């Protein structure tokens, strides 16, 4: 039996970032994989391949509607949907060698199979042809992260009726997608095929889209991406999917009650993301899971076996792969004796559109249910000279600051790099910083930051000068 | 004759604002400008302009070298230059009236014609036709900028040896583009023709491209620029630019003292900007310039005279649009009775190639100098996957921290989006941050800023995670 310090089940953002810390702080580590390579969702059929479609998507965008404008002589320009599914793929190739290389530089043993309890300090490893081998090691953190979430009616089959993972490797642009159900994969991959000529209805029992974020960035974003083509039926509880040949037919009642028919050639179900714990022996360890399916965690991410730690998307919190990545460096930390500390409250959330959306700290709505008295400032982005420059006007920037001490307390971006731009308002709170202080603080021109600076000057005085 | 509280000479972006701010505080403000129209240099032959044609430039740059990769079908782009400077003149336009918006929104005075001093409290206006009035004001902000340098053996002609005003308005994409000094202005204005077929040669008399920022950027960036198609010639003093008809003859030695000639069909001098008073009458109101021809300043930007304060372009520091803009702040803010405070330490500068550059702090030239012990951590772009995904992969990211305290003490980027990431550093520096707090806060996945937290995990002990 070989013996290890610390175990690693899953090789997501967090499992595989926890690993190198925990070989950081100086432990014996290992790390199991189910899937060919490593990496998680984020990397194979997550985050990484959204991104590389959205970047060749909305490149397409521009020279279909913007090239002439900005005196760019082409002909009608034409999708060639193998290339851009196979750059994709060469890109997630790309990370997992990556990946590979850390592990190696490390010297994180890389075991590849299912990995599942025997005890709280035995691992059984099944390879793919089906024999195992059991390990020993005497801390454990979880990290089998998430699966697709759908609906019990649906009956998904990887070619018209798909979730994300197949969305990712469709072999044409669909004449008519639909998108069922609110989640932020579905308004991503619906920008991607929207931009490539798919007409894109989205259909959703949520009264407004990314409805966990700022109301503002909802409002915001509905009016932007209608804008650019794509079609909203809130509000609309879904009964039926059905596959009939070439098309996938949508049945459904709105708030009124009345029949909804939507009609596609392909159907992405983009209803969440749910914890994965299948095949893992948690019960043979004796690890408690909550009403929602997710590894029960105290303070310090500790399940109630103590040498057992769960991190990612397999817990609570909002399932964001950086978010995994800190509770990983969390849990090693905490393991090699430290008093690290996670604030939930300053993780930022990204929607990848275009433009990008970005939040950290609170809502306005959770400031009103909190009765917390509270400042409002904003600033548009087409007022910009950077977006008149570049073309990418839509947005605005929005900033809540205590009404008392001025002490920003959410900041909620819609807007050319948003993706980015968020760091500087997460280091913001971080430091606790006021509506003054980043109103006094040098941003440089022309830049999209300009707006987060002539924000704070509204909120902490309604004194901005570019507005 | 008409009163006022503050009178503002030049309507460039420390001078507008400064209006801006003296209005917001209640002051009878009026500002003059000697040009058509608002904004001063940044706005119509600067910032603005540029930016319009770095961002068509580079849009055609993707469609001849990387659209095939993207996955996108179109023929040889072709440039169409007329169309792209029709849409930076309505950039420019754009953006002008909203500066005429925000002068009238604050009730300011504005005043077309040359402001000259007939004493310390007395201006006359001078319009084309030879018009005057006098116009009596508490107090008068100096804001007249800069004008483009040159080198006596230069004469410019506004045709083929030209400065950045007339490269923004070119009639035709050079066949081969000579860029004498290698400033800011002219790598970007390089980069805009190189993309558009352009040949571009810089010729600079020092031994790296722009000096005055960190010495790993300069390397970076003309190691980027050198794969993008331009040649360098450093290290060489021009000693001639003589225009022989349709062709211009640079005549030069290099370091071993050998004879260099450059031929091309267009010649831009790019060797600084030079504070502009001229016609301003500073001899009869006394204020005094300095050997270098700036309005002499003291800690509260005053010059000799107590009531006259001068900004931006035409004092001490780095001429950068912000810098004026902040220092109108100052200036307005002071005369107000209030006690603000400008960091000229953290004010970040920018280089809108692509890759964008940026730097804020301390070089680590500087550091070097004054005999500071630092630690210094770097980051690779080509290893995020948010790069890897978009294909912008060049650059790195490089921050200095002290050796005993671990405090940042200079951020400096080369890569995606760092016009916009800079902003996460200063705000970091202004509160003073340690290597360790950034590389603990939470970074969005994926974004271009990760290579900022693990570039501070570098730093503050030789442990990133995806390195
Ligand atoms: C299309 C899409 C786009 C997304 N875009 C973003 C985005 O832009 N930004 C963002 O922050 N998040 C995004 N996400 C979410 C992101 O993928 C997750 O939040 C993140 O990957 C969290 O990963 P993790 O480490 O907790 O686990 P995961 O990445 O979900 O993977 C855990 C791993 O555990 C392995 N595993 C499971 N059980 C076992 C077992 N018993 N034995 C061995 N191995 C096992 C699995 O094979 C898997 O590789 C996106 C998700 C999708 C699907
Ligand atoms: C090509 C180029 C690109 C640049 N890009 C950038 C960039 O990306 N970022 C950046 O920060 N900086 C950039 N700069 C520099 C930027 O333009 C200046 O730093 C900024 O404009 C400072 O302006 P200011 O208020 O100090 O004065 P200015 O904008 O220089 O001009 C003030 C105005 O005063 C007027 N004036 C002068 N004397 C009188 C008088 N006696 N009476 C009446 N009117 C008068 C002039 O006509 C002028 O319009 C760039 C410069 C150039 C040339
Ligand atoms: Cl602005
Ligand atoms: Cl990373
Ligand atoms: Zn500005
Ligand atoms: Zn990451």
């Amino acid at each position: 039996m070989n013996q290890f310090d610390v175990a690693v089940i899953g090789s997501g953002p967090g499992g595989y970032v926890a690993a190198i810390r925990c070989a950081q702080l100086g432990f014996k580590t290992v790390i199991i994989e189910k899937y060919s390579t490593l990496g998680g969702t984020c990397l194979n059929v997550g985050c990484i391949p959204s991104k590389a479609l959205l970047d060749s998507s909305e490149h397409f965008e521009n020279a279909k509607h913007t090239f002439a404008t900005h005196g760019i002589l082409i002909d009608e320009p034409k999708v060639d949907i193998a290339q851009m599914i196979s750059r994709k793929n060469d890109v997630v190739d790309q990370t997992t060698k990556g990946i590979n290389f850390l592990m190696d530089k490390n010297k994180i043993t890389v075991l590849q199979g299912v990995g599942s309890f025997e005890s709280a300090t035995q691992i059984k490893v099944t390879k793919a042809d089906g024999s195992s081998e059991v390990i020993e090691a005497k801390n454990t953190i979880i990290a089998t992260g998430s699966k697709p979430s759908s609906l019990p009616f649906i009956t998904l089959d990887k070619e018209r009726v798909i979730t994300s993972t197949e969305a990712l490797n469709l072999k044409e642009v669909p004449k008519h997608l639909i998108v069922i159900g609110g989640g932020v994969i579905g308004l991503e991959l619906g920008s991607v095929y929207l931009r490539l000529g798919s007409d894109v209805t989205v259909v959703e029992y949520l009264d407004k889209i990314i409805p966990g974020m700022d109301g503002t960035l909802s409002k915001e974003l509905q009016k932007t991406l209608k804008k650019q083509g794509m079609k909203f039926m809130l509000s609309t509880a879904v009964s039926g999917v059905e596959r009939n040949g070439d098309t996938v037919k949508v049945t459904a009642k709105d708030k009124k009650g009345e029949d909804v028919v939507v009609e596609g050639d392909y159907c992405l179900v983009s209803v969440g993301r749910r914890p994965y714990t299948d095949g893992l022996g948690l019960e043979k360890a004796g690890v408690e899971l909550d009403e929602r399916g997710r590894v029960k965690t105290n303070d310090h991410l500790q399940t109630n076996v103590p040498n057992i730690y769960a991190i990612g998307d397999v817990v609570k919190g909002a399932m964001l792969a950086h978010k995994a990545e800190e509770e990983g460096v969390f849990v090693a930390e905490t393991l090699a004796g430290e008093k690290p500390h996670v604030n939930y409250n300053l993780i930022p959330g990204v929607v990848y559109t275009w433009p990008e959306v970005a939040g950290v700290g609170k809502t306005e709505e959770q400031l009103k249910e909190a009765g917390v008295a509270y400042k409002t400032g904003s600033f548009p982005m087409r007022a910009l000279g950077r977006s008149r420059a570049s073309m990418d006007t839509d947005g605005v920037i929005k900033i809540l600051a205590d009404e008392k001490t001025d002490e920003i307390l959410g900041v909620h971006m819609i807007g050319a790099r948003a993706a980015d731009m968020i760091a500087e308002a997460v280091v913001a709170m971080e430091f606790r910083a006021s509506a003054e202080d980043i109103a006094r603080i040098s941003h440089a021109h022309p830049t999209y930051t300009e707006a987060i600076k002539e924000a704070a000057l509204d909120a902490t005085g309604k004194r901005a000068i570019h507005m």
